[PDB]
DNA sequence: CGGCGGTACTG
DNA sequence: CAGTAC
DNA sequence: GCCG
């Protein structure tokens, strides 16, 4: 219901470009903004309308009063030279920010310049081999029968293992970047050392690609980023994330591994205020903070078997995941 | 003034 | 560790 | 960038 596109999509931009330059923390002053201004069912009219508005402040609703008498905003015509390019660069999986200035700052200009002259790591030579394929989202369908083809391997050697999609799939999206698979066992046990045999059995049918991550000499390995591709014709390469994790810190988990990223974060800054904390591993109470919110205490571990939990002690209405795009 | 989430790999 | 990612 |  957004009433504000001739403002919002004049932040957007504004927003990225501070976000590939690197100014993180003034990019996510503009995202909150910008996620306000989408939410806000009436269009912002006066420049007290705007500072009234969570998330906009004096210097955000100045420039919103810009767009709104002008019709444009100065800003945007002196954003560097270099932010489409930074942008293309850091949308190679495994290049960020610093990677992309670094790149800009050597001369390069395009994919090809990365190509013949870049050094890459492994992560970025399997990113900018799969640029477009990176960039596309699948119909939920698909992501569907991505996670059926993880769980059938999974359960072939343990009926008992526990599969579900999270992320953008779970929150009900019609459209998946990626696939997120959640895995553990109600027996508490059963769920240790099964990357190994998981990913071997995948690799037997061909079924992934490409490795991220995958830190399989370790047997206390939590996570699996890589790429696949269902088989027959007319199929894309597709990003997959696994997590295996303790029953024990199921809830936890589930709830982290369904976001949404900007839904954790509010989650975990208001458990921080209630002296609590909350992690994909579990939920705590009587957590200790230095002057600077570091955590100098662990305090202990709430009992959290359910999603349910989680919200009801931190004095919150539980939320559908549906409800969780924010 | 100064935090803005709390984690897990990589090299 | 810094960088990048979920 | 916002905000306590
Ligand atoms: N910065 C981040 C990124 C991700 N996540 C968590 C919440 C996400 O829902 C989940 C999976 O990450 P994805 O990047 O796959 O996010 P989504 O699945 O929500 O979106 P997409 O549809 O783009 O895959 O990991 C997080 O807590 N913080
Ligand atoms: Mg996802
Ligand atoms: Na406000
Ligand atoms: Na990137
Ligand atoms: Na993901
Ligand atoms: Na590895
Ligand atoms: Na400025």
């Amino acid at each position: 219901t957004n009433h504000n596109l001739h403002i919002t999509e004049k932040l957007e931009v504004l927003a990225k470009a501070y976000s590939v330059q690197g100014d993180k923390w003034r990019a996510l002053g503009y995202a909150k903004a910008i996620n306000a201004l989408k939410s806000f069912h009436k269009p912002v009219t006066s420049y007290q309308e705007a500072c009234s508005i969570p998330g906009i402040g004096k210097r955000m609703a100045e420039k919103i009063i810009e767009i709104l008498e002008s019709g444009h905003l100065r800003k945007l015509d002196h954003i560097s030279e270099s932010v489409p390019v930074l942008e293309l660069f850091s949308n190679i999986w495994g290049a960020g920010t610093k990677t992309a200035q670094m790149w800009y700052q050597q001369g390069f200009r395009s994919l090809e310049d990365i190509r013949s002259q870049a050094s890459l790591t492994t992560q970025q030579a399997i990113g900018l081999k799969h640029y477009s394929d990176f960039l596309e989202r699948m119909p939920r369908e698909e992501a569907t029968e991505i996670e059926q083809t993880v769980q059938k391997a999974a359960q072939a050697f343990n009926s008992g293992l526990l599969c579900v999609a999270c992320g953008s799939y779970r929150r009900g999206k019609a459209t998946c970047g990626d696939v997120d698979v959640l895995i553990t066992h109600p027996d508490g046990r059963s769920h240790r050392g099964i990357f190994s045999r998981l990913l071997d059995s995948l690799r037997q049918e061909g079924f992934l690609t490409d490795d991220l991550v995958s830190q399989e000499e370790n047997g206390q390995q939590q996570k699996y980023l890589g790429v696949c591709r269902l088989p027959g014709p007319g199929r894309r390469h597709r990003r997959l994330d696994i997590i295996v994790v303790p029953y024990s810190e199921f809830a936890c988990a589930l709830l982290y591994f369904t976001g949404s990223a900007h839904f954790n974060r509010s989650m975990r800054a208001l458990a921080k205020t209630k002296g609590m904390s909350l992690s994909e591993h579990a939920l705590s109470t009587a957590v200790v903070r230095n002057t600077h919110g570091a955590k100098v205490g662990p305090g202990r571990v709430l009992p959290t078997p359910t999603e349910k939990d989680v919200f009801r002690l931190l004095g919150l209405p539980y939320r559908e995941p549906a409800e969780r795009d924010w």
